[PDB]
């Protein structure tokens, strides 16, 4: 019986930059829930590495490129989207706002991109569907120890309009998240979307014990099985080593999702962006690549595409915007990324999004302190 | 309502970095942060500064050097040191004597004044500060072809001997200080009023840049050259292929610059880009370098890395804020003296000596 | 000297926080004796930042569940790839002294390393051990007969390997201790003997000064010959000293810079490990120490050529905080911390850890 | 000018602490003239962080006991491989000025470098030196007669070598001195101050002093290997690697980073002195392993002199010898020659690691 008082205000916000939104959202979100969202593993040195990796590869300004009115629109697996970013799957939007995942979904569908719905969302998929208003959605799952539980949840996703499946596999056990331990934080909501399918070790499960209850012993046959049952495109999420990309494709994955889980999993690992080129090279344009874990600016969207990604996923900045203004606050953030990217396209000489994929990047061996 | 400083006096310059905080005391908040500020969290502005520690000067002994000669020459103009004034908008934000005051200091010193299209002063006000001194005109292009012809023709009539095409501001950088301060201009821009719906007064740079031409292409470099019949510099080059592009479209000079980190964010420090560009230029045309020059050591490093002159921006505008034409003059004199000390200590008798200096590579970076 | 005496299990969210916590319970002189290092402690900071030079890869669909941290060094089967480092005078941290540490170590299921400069007798220690494995760390006497006596008493006590620490012929420049004028507040039974009196009221400079300075390879061969025990050479940072130690009949290489308490303006210990491993060529086992604070550091060490790592400061901050139970909590933490890292990197057993790809970070700490 | 006057032994745990200690006792302008450097002092910091680029290895079972720090330079037998750097106006630090430093150096047992610009006469310095060995540092004057006048004067005082400091034909940009409007509170008996000296120093000037003084000549301020090669060919008998304690050219390398390239070029043709940022025994070791034969000490000796006069400067020289002895034991060096053969660990990460 835990009291949780999330903000409920709905409103547009001014976004000068997304970094300032973290301090701003701290003032309106309960301490434990805010720090669950903002924190990462150990020292949080790898979360800083996710941010600072963007300074390793620098953009060139380009002059007399015959560019005017850049077009940020793109296409992924047949989905026409307004900008080359989507919403990453996160199950804890209820910590940021009372409208939970329905608030984000509405912002994302109004904006005109893809909403990734974690199966373990605190919002009911009737609250969420109203938010989406017909909009494209993907479903994120953990592998469960029970095969029937897996079939049922996959069926549930398809029945809920899902057009791809995201299997997050970098999470077989939890990362060592010092804020959450120190704050003795307990996630207060349930999982309405999948509660009726929970079997065995997943019985009575929440986000509090989800890592241990789910499947540790994931292998490539799991990727194949999931793909076979659903028949929807499968993204394998959490990839940081290029060998795992080879494996995922050989296993029948329809996309590669480069991520370190916002640095909330393995500690003393590289910043996610540093891992991307090796992965893109191994993929060799075989399947679409989504990249996340550290995206905060339009320069970062540009850098990632230039480095081999097709689209990027946004996380924390959108949740901070949702805390600050509900669906409209989240929308303000997506609007921000869109306008930010179109300036960067103009100044780097990119007419459209495919042009971004071919930018020259300046190598900065000096790193952050320069 | 905009209360710019108006005192004219020489200033003591120990270094140029100190002038920033000094100007912040006398310049109104809005205008001051417009001058001082850069894009994003200003990391590339800091990279502009720190890029200077990446290549270090060697002191050289028994070099047979005395009373170094800082004088040089670029496109026919004999100048007293290898720097010119950078084209900078709206000097009225720093001092009431505006562009006419900077023009006076630059001309008394004996280098070239660059005139920004976004000047708050008319060609005639600037020209009476210059008193016959050399000037280049920096154009922010209108969309309309005849307006460009008219702006170029006024510039040339007034006595401009080069044109500078600034092509790195087709849209504005993300300059957070200005967004947060809600910065608008307190006065108009005579040279470009013709394509602004309004004067410029009460307008944002976003919308003034938005009024200028976005779809610049190599044709614009060819056409400006052919119309004006003057050397054309292409300004804002950070990528070597743009330098080759420019020269091939008919440019007579390359101006390496990142707009003092006021444009594209998360891009390199301007000085780190210089050798690759100078390599591609391969001595076909002269190179101006700018963005982060603060010391004589910086002038020397810039020349040793392939530049022919550097342009000075923020320090001279801080000088103007603090002392009008005499203040700006104080800054120019500082640079000349600072370079003079560096030339003696590095074993360089003239500017040409500076272009051949060895540099120590520093792979450690700023923290060493 | 009022060392704490409370015995309780500890929560370890991370080992770094233990240092500040132990600060409030351990007397000033002794705390800083434990915490401090040479010079301005730059090399101690190097020990810690070296871990960011090589970074771990998360791995997926690895077919891994319940990872197994157990391994075997020499004869001994141990529950995780780490051991207790030899550390003097545990009485500075807790009244239960070395007996407290010995209990936590044997209950956990690893090897206790006994310092020659302990404040507890072989008898006090054997009692906390309850038949648990032990290695004896010698700081040599100048007198040969005394070295034989010491070695005999240790082997008689149950030691199954000898560790010759050779990186302390002379004390390091430990500014904290100089400024605090630190002297031991109790005696050292084992080396008494060659101290011309007691170790009580003596400084470490002079206790080290009493020990042998002219250690040569002959000492390694003589220790081994007399012992009939596996001999470790501790304090190696240069690959040439590993050739040397093996040539002289060493059965193990212990890679260490003494927790940065000795040669100042030297590298972080982790950065020296690969060249040493390269040179040793698995001829003898490698113990690595100096800066281990996380399970990630255990996995990186092993992945870089170590066979086990030795834990020091954190166990002693644990002991200060909770006696044998606090110390146990630290050991339990490292084991649980490594099991997590093993799951996330896709390692089923300790041998997999040794085969991990690492990611090169040329940028260093600030990235 | 109120300089400190107390004489006393100091205990030094490190030389770094002396700067803040001396600052409480030395007049503000004089103190900042000593402690300060060119520009925002980034190259002073580089002089200090340079030592972190090459790291010492501990070595074990090296059969070493009681290391010997004594060595020999140009026939001079000294108690440790360091000497006193020539420094102006010791009277800024202490009322006993250059005599006090002289006595500390003499009694410890090494070579005193006498600056042309000292506030003490040769006779005052000779009194402190008490027979102890001395070298004379010259800023060349424009007038040839004036140069050989001071050279003969140095010789007759018993100078056994000449230091040609050539890295200072004009002053560095010392912001502390300009901002403090610092002026010397006394004169220079022996000889705006930099401008009166020779600016147009050429190789000839080296070959002239070499050939005419009858003394061995060090050329001081070298940071580029080509100036070492020039100086040897011009008749120099020693190369002195220095950036003048970062008081001259700004935005130049840390002195220690320049050493290996110069030593490789000199190629043991003549002795090498090294200075600019030596603060620990670890530093003396590293400089010797990087190709120096001796190092010269500057600011830490002056802070010692400020804190306890001749005896305070002695405590600093005593510290360095004790520091090096510890380093020698731990690196496996029985003697100074061994130090020169030490391997160094390359640290590409620099200071922040
Ligand atoms: C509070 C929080 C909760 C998360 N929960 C999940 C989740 O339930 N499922 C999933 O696949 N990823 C989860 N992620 C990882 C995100 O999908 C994504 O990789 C991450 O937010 C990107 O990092 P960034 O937000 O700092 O840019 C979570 C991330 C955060 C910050
Ligand atoms: C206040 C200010 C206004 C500027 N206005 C213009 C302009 O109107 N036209 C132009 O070509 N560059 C403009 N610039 C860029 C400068 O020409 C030059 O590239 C830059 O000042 C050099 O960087 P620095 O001053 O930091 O050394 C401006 C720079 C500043 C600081
Ligand atoms: C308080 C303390 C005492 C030490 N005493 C000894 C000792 O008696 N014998 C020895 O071989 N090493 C001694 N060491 C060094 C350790 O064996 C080991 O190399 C070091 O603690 C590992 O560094 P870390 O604790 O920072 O990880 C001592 C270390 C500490 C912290
Ligand atoms: C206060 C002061 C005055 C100096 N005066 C001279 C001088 O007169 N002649 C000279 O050759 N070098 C002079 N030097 C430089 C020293 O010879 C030497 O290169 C420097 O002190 C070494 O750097 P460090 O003391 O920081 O280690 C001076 C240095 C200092 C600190
Ligand atoms: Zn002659």
């Amino acid at each position: 019986d835990i009291e949780y008082n999330a903000p409920s205000e709905i409103k547009y916000i001014d976004v000068v930059n997304t970094y300032d939104l973290e301090e701003e959202a701290s003032k309106v979100v309960p301490h434990g829930g805010f720090n669950y969202i903002a924190g990462a593993s150990g020292d949080e040195w790898t979360k800083r590495a996710n941010d600072r990796a963007w300074k390793h590869k620098l953009l060139y300004p380009r002059l007399a490129q015959d560019v005017e009115a850049p077009d940020t629109s793109t296409e992924i697996l047949g989905h026409k989207i307004k900008a080359p970013f989507i919403m990453a799957p996160i199950a804890a939007h209820g910590l940021a706002h009372t409208t939970k995942e329905a608030g984000t979904a509405r912002a994302v569908s109004e904006f005109g991109t893809i909403m990734s719905i974690s199966a373990y969302s605190g919002a009911t998929f009737e609250e969420i569907s109203e938010g989406l208003n017909g909009g494209p959605r993907w479903f994120q799952i953990y592998m469960a120890k029970d095969d029937q539980q897996n079939r049922d949840i996959l069926d549930e996703a398809k029945s809920d309009g899902a057009t791809a499946i995201i299997l997050t596999a970098d999470s077989t056990v939890s990362g060592n998240r010092d804020r959450d331990v120190k704050n003795k934080f307990v996630y207060p909501f349930g999982m309405p979307i999948v509660q009726r399918y929970l079997r065995g070790t997943a019985e009575g499960m929440s986000l509090n014990n989800i890592y241990g209850a789910s499947k540790q012993k994931i292998s490539p046959r799991d990727i194949e099985e999931i793909a076979a049952h659903s028949g929807l495109p499968v993204f394998v999420k959490g990839i940081q080593h290029p060998e795992d990309a080879d494996m995922a494709i050989k296993a029948g994955a329809s996309g590669i999702w480069v991520s370190n889980h916002g640095a909330r999993q393995l500690y003393e690992a590289p910043g996610s962006f540093d891992t991307l080129p090796a992965i893109a090279e191994r993929v060799n344009k075989r399947v679409p690549i989504v990249f996340d874990s550290g995206v905060r600016r339009g320069e970062h969207v540009a850098k990632a595409l230039a480095s081999g990604a097709d689209v990027v996923a946004l996380g924390r900045p959108v949740l901070f915007g949702l805390a600050l203004g509900g669906w409209q606050g989240a929308y303000s953030v997506l609007d921000y990324f869109q306008k930010d990217l179109t300036r960067v396209m103009q100044l780097t000489g990119s007419q459209n999004v495919e042009d971004l994929k071919g930018l020259d990047l300046f190598d900065n061996p000096y790193g952050y302190e320069y």
